[PDB]
């Protein structure tokens, strides 16, 4: 994930922005300068482009079974090919247990040394989400979510929320609620020989507050806010025992009225980070934490569209496949004694980067939301080749299996090799949006129709619409040729001229429309075919980006006529008559970014924290690390090729 | 058998599905994409296929004693063969323990006329089926179970059910009755040496509740549901005694009516599995457990037939040979000690795998059911000469041996090495299915004669019909040549064209018809006989599989006249006419299954889990492992050789 | 550990100091000469430095059972691992002693469910602390013990004490109470074979009074003084039995009140040590005794801080993991016979050394305390990058493992191979000290704000402060480069001079400031921040050590502006100004400690004794010695490698 965020060490460094939101949303401001090269002279314009991101969401969880992983075991027990040496783990118990006779191995295999279902990624989800919520809490920004009330005088949209924004809590209370629901049974089991088949976790190097936090968050999660991360989650395990030298019972007392909320307020974000770092470093959970970060980032937030038709993508809900929690590392103290067993290098470097800066996960999530939303429309277009490909040889099979859905979308949008989940049966997916013809309905209020194909008072949207500017992944290089996405392009003459002298293919017509809307001239396009009532290219005043109209996507018509270019009231840099001969000049448009920052409303400016590849140096002290990986465990990167996109290892 | 289930998926993504039932049935949805590449114009079509299954069955059980197996004792008590070194036992009694010479001499004189009959296969059968029933009950769907009600709108067929679901129980009742049926005369044994030739059990490592469950489940088992694994079975031993530290009294009060039902509930599935694990790994019953697992898998369930005529497969009832219960492990306490001798490697690894994941047995049962049906059907088909040039004596070659019946069926189906029972005189058989003229009078209530072989108010079939489709096991190489059963097939030019259309061979015509029905074209055909009421390639929806046309089941029909190729009501991919010599093209297809997730009924969806075989190495400590097998015991595999399927060693 | 204490003085003049206390504290005077050689003009100054210590502490003890160690029995009763050859035990019972076959068979049947948990570490802990307390009492200075009352004339700080000295006892009272607390149910055992799984002790070689002391000291131990080694501890075993020739009755009358206090006095220190020696060398408990000695040393005492902020180090309380008491040596009389097996060489030599001189433990405790504090502080410092070019992950590298916590601290401090505990799941830890932001609210009563980080009426610290000075262990090579911690350092030219003075690096400035404060010049400095109330290099008298200036604890500060070099009130050696480029000279210093003699308070002076290691060879007769160690048991050493400190074998 770190390599993708840093765009392969571009300028040797990268950047990230802190998590922050107001009423469940936050703008993402920018400043850009767009040049103009014609008449062997330069014009330019500077304009502040914004972008709206919302944290609201209602994903659906599935705490199903998942494959067990034993990577954080000593080298002497695990093997690259032999794996778990059951004889080696068993006979070590005999040398240390007080159980007599030769039936020691039989009893141990009967009771506890048969399951081998070590997997804590659900717990890592819980704790990392808790850290993010606590950040939003003490930053004075924790509240119920609220999708913005989109309004332009024309058709307007409003989506409902589970809980009221004002009725939402102003402080982060506990996930579970005391004296309402059951809690898992826990007890410090420090015996050398396990007695009952039950998940075991080693939290010896954790302080009392950290172990209290972990064992309390072990219980059921209850949603109290509309945020996409407050998803419902039951208690991960019905029963478990924690390997701690000291006995901790503050949570147990708080179950009864013994401890009030005052004396059991949730801890601080640095306390959560210390607990998580201690836990991961102790149990050698680098790959599992990397997978946890991937999963949480993929559900962090969605980009609020600036167009009326964009809300169709926003209204959707995702499905998460979190494996059932199971922990077998406290069953035997000697398991952790020794170097870690084949920890993935990408996981290690990513873990070190997150420890250096805990904001990398949020910045990656912010990038990935925009990247996925763009990549869905991008693959829908690229499958048909603007309706100019006969067969279906684009080979979009990487979008079929729900595991690689998001990663394939990322590899489609940007040429960067999207990072694999590093696990199996775990994913976030919108199955209804699998095929490129994704019809959907939008609930719509009562406004007068102005060429917006309103059907049954419900905006009918086909597929997925591009709903966010690419300004945070600007070098996207989505199309093969030059475009606003690439950043620098040159407007060319019309293909031919006729009685209104405007013959342009959809792609360069959209290029010219975006250039003119940047320059302050709205453009009128007219095709006598299917139009649905749009005569000018759709754009937003706050965000000068011009969304590609549907007729470019449908691939039926290949030409669009731009009859007259009108001048907006908010005039800007003057241009000649482009849509006429003997006056058009080969203008070229380039843009660069001036200032990028993330602000919640207009208050408490959050200066960006620079991150470079200097601290990327992993801690290799007693951690057997392998850079290579296997596709079986989904350790690779989906890469876009000439014919399409496929999954390959990084080599 | 783990090797078989892994090679079914060629060691890539070895899927397995949780047990789940809805009224005794369920359905396994898939998502398979089929290609159509011709003239470098690659097309494809994805579609969901649902091959449903039913757990309802009424097998016939014959409890006949067979060979006595003693391959779990220490080496020093066993000779070079299975012969028990009884003289060694008495010498060890003389040497190790200090017993009066008169006492040991009297015991040795008494033992000279004792039966060393030890077979716990029936006990393992009962315990495993009880565990599965408890799993199904705690899942909340256990009931009497009913055969599916299938109708095509032209014929309505409903097989009678012995016990209806409405009157069926909802909670798992005990196999026996409350003092209504006599219980076995169990007793407590704790001395060093046996006193009566009655078999004795070693159940010391088990807990009080597990011993209660085993002892009272030893009683006569009554069939209370139409479940296939709910076969009737008598008390496995009229008298016995368990070697335990203390006597167990809880079950006796319930037996005699002192304890009511609520005071004695059925134990959990987890504790049942723990008891089974303890018993097997304590008596070292790995081989007998492997045989019992094979029997359960082969007797688990049958596939619901999509077509009408396939219900004949549901009509037939299996016959089994369960050896009588015998136990000499509890006769002496030293026998189970030492290093276990004569343990098969395949049995050990299979036992480790099934205890690591208790769903391997169920997925192997599903695979064996579908493979059995396909193997029998394609055996009948290849008897004609369809697809196979060599007219091998498939009728009576190796299908006579009941122990090798199902394994030979699997060999004929897939070509993979079917795992043998590993035990003598134990098998599952359908005696009325060896003949190739097996007809059945399936009761029908015809709505209208859509065209079938309906005779005497209830139609008949020939041999074995088709009930399933090769989708749980797709890459099955039933035929040597390319076919839909294989991954991909290349449609070739017609043998001869003519004015009305073209004629086709036995296999090529069916292959093209299946490809066209997948594409969306319904294919008509004309045959020299008039033996049916429809000139169509029947292909029921839900799986889009075109059954082998019944006309080719008989011989002397090598050419089939195919005409009238046209689109159906719905259409997926445009294809050339393929019958006229002008429009014909060398269409090549390719099929691959991507996703599969069984779901019980219409609410409970059970996502496909996964198995990490790297972590499931067997517990090889303290075990004398033997890779080789003995053909008289049927410790081997059967492979479909080009010269005829036969039993071979794994070497 | 003897190797460690000898290498601290590089095997030359291995000093050691008698235990001595004054109100729970004492002070270790020294006489160290510091050189100043420049331009062949060698100067020097001798001065007495006093680094005082306190024995007062309140550690937290968690009595949790851990791994069972059996490495003291004869070879024939032990397998290749720690597994007890119980079958060998029963065969030897059969062969050697003439016991009825029925009796031995019954005993063998009973023994099958017995716990071979044997760990006498808690017992050795208790006996050693009792011996030390009796030594301190007979020395005539035992009391409740009070924390020192330190004030600089500007802030008055006094840590609260649980038990004041005035009400504190003057004579060593018994750990238990006169029938107020229940005593363990001891008994007399003399038969050949055990009868109950309750642990049994072999105390035959001990005398009647020693057995009385051990048996009644087995009871619950109450904390009656604020001594660090006076931790509360419950009864180590509710029931037990001692293998002795005759029963012991003297203690019982005192237990039941029949015997009054004067009739039963605490036994002498000499007889306590004799009893400990007999017990250890009879049960062959060398490894467990070495572990217990390590624990006592690591938990003995803390250094009184000269500076005000160092009292935060005294605020923190340790946490320990003492394994539960277990004894199987007394189960059978033959076990202790034969040749002892699995005895570590280091443990044997350390045991011989500590019994030759019972002060080695105390001097090693003092050294481990000072090394611990210095290691933690310089770890926090080197996290910034002070002195060390490589920014190794010192935060969480190997400090997570509690068993390796203090050893890693010692490795970071000195670079010498720290001796491991030699036992699993036993450690001393400060959980609130792993984090680098550990703050404490030390209660202060400010007389006047002389300039400190005083906030909220009670100042705070960051991480771990400094309380001691590297004078008990002078040649400590904490930093790779030359420094005051090393023997000598060469002051080099300034990086850049300027009109007001010169600027200096992070390390060179502190080195020069320390050298100048030793010389007699007070050095001022200016920093880009304003984070303190004094621009001075703080150096309290009594030790003439200049603490690391707190400004450099944080990062992003590489250059420090130093000016105003001038003589203090008193002066020792004339030095050039060293800041102006003209007066600057290449001053080179050299430091060496000559004399040291701890003295308790102001009256009792304990001259430094000596140890002749030539006469302290271990008793290797009748012992199977093993030089190698097993990393799971933590039988090794940790060395500060250039690539990061880690656990290595001694080979």
């Amino acid at each position: 994930m770190l390599r993708f965020v840093t765009k392969n060490s571009q300028d040797k460094s990268s950047d990230l922005f802190s998590i922050c939101s107001d009423r469940g949303t936050f703008v993402a401001h920018n400043r850009v300068r767009t040049d103009f090269k014609f008449d062997n002279l330069v014009f330019n314009r500077v304009y502040g482009v914004s972008q709206k991101f919302t944290l609201v969401g209602n994903p659906t969880v599935c705490f199903n079974e998942g494959s067990s992983y034993l990577e954080g075991i000593a080298k002497k027990y695990l093997t690259l090919d032999g794996g778990l040496a059951i004889d080696n783990v068993l006979n070590e118990l005999r040398s240390t247990c007080g159980i007599p006779g030769n039936a020691v191995a039989s009893h141990a295999y009967n009771i506890t040394s048969w399951r081998w279902y070590d997997n804590h990624v659900a717990l890592l989800m819980n704790m990392l989400r808790a850290y993010h919520l606590q950040v939003l809490t003490e930053q004075g920004q924790y509240s119920a979510g609220d999708i913005p009330m989109y309004h332009d005088g024309h058709v307007k949209i409003k989506l409902p929320v589970t809980i009221d924004d004002t009725a939402g809590p102003t402080q982060f209370a506990w996930p579970s609620d005391r004296s309402t629901d059951s809690y898992p049974d826990w007890a410090q089991f420090s015996e050398s020989f396990p007695s009952i088949d039950v998940p075991y976790l080693d939290v010896r190097p954790l302080t009392v507050t950290e172990v209290n936090f972990v064992l309390m968050m072990m219980s059921k999660w209850h949603r109290r806010t509309n945020l996409a991360i407050d998803y419902e989650a039951p208690q991960l395990a019905d029963k478990f025992a924690y390997r701690h030298a000291l006995t901790v019972q503050d949570a147990d007392e708080w179950i009864e009225g013994d401890r009030t909320d005052d004396q059991f307020r949730p801890p601080s974000s640095k306390v959560m980070l210390s607990a998580l770092r201690k836990y991961v470093n102790h149990n050698r959970l680098y790959n599992q934490f990397y997978t946890a970060a991937q999963l949480l980032a993929q559900i962090m937030m969605k980009p609020v569209p600036n167009c009326a038709e964009g809300y169709a993508w926003l209204m959707h809900d995702a499905l998460v496949n979190i494996p059932k929690f199971g922990s077998i590392r406290g069953r035997y103290p000697f398991l952790l004694s020794g170097d870690a067993a084949l920890i993935q290098a990408t996981a290690l470097e990513d873990w070190s980067a997150i420890m250096a800066k805990p904001e990398l996960v949020f910045t990656y999530a912010m990038q990935v939301s925009v990247a996925l939303n763009t990549g869905l429309y991008l693959r829908r277009v690229k499958k048909t080749g603007f309706g100019t490909t006969i067969d279906d040889s684009y080979e979009d099979g990487a979008f079929l299996q729900p595991e690689t859905f998001v990663q394939a979308a990322l590899a489609c949008c940007t040429g960067q090799d999207a990072p694999l989940n590093g696990m199996s049966d775990v994913y976030v997916t919108y199955p209804d949006l699998l095929e490129f013809d994704a019809v959907t309905q939008v609930p719509i209020t009562v406004i007068e129709p102005a060429g917006y194909n309103i059907v049954d008072d419900h905006l009918v949207v086909v597929g997925v619409p591009v709903a966010c500017s690419p300004y945070m992944i600007f070098p996207v290089a989505a199309f093969d040729t030059a475009n606003p996405y690439c950043g620098n392009f040159v407007i060319k003459a019309a293909n031919k001229y006729l009685r209104k002298g405007a013959v342009y293919d959809k792609l360069e017509a959209w290029k010219l429309a975006w250039a003119l809307r940047v320059a302050g001239y709205d453009t009128h396009f007219k095709v006598y075919g299917d139009t649905h009532g749009l005569t000018k290219f759709y754009a937003d005043n706050g965000d000068t980006w011009t969304h590609i109209p549907e007729f470019v996507t449908d691939g039926d018509v290949m030409e669009v006529f731009v009859t007259a270019i009108e001048r907006r009231a908010r005039h800007f840099v003057e241009l000649p008559r482009l849509n006429s001969p003997a006056f058009f000049r080969s203008v070229e448009v380039s843009t660069t970014i001036y200032d990028t920052h993330v602000q919640a409303g207009a208050h408490a400016v959050y200066h960006a924290s620079r991150i470079n590849l200097d601290y990327v140096k992993p801690v290799s002290t007693g951690i057997q690390v392998i850079n290579a990986g296997e596709l079986k465990n989904y350790w690779g990167s989906v890469r876009r090729t000439q014919q399409g996109l496929g999954v390959v290892g990084l080599t």
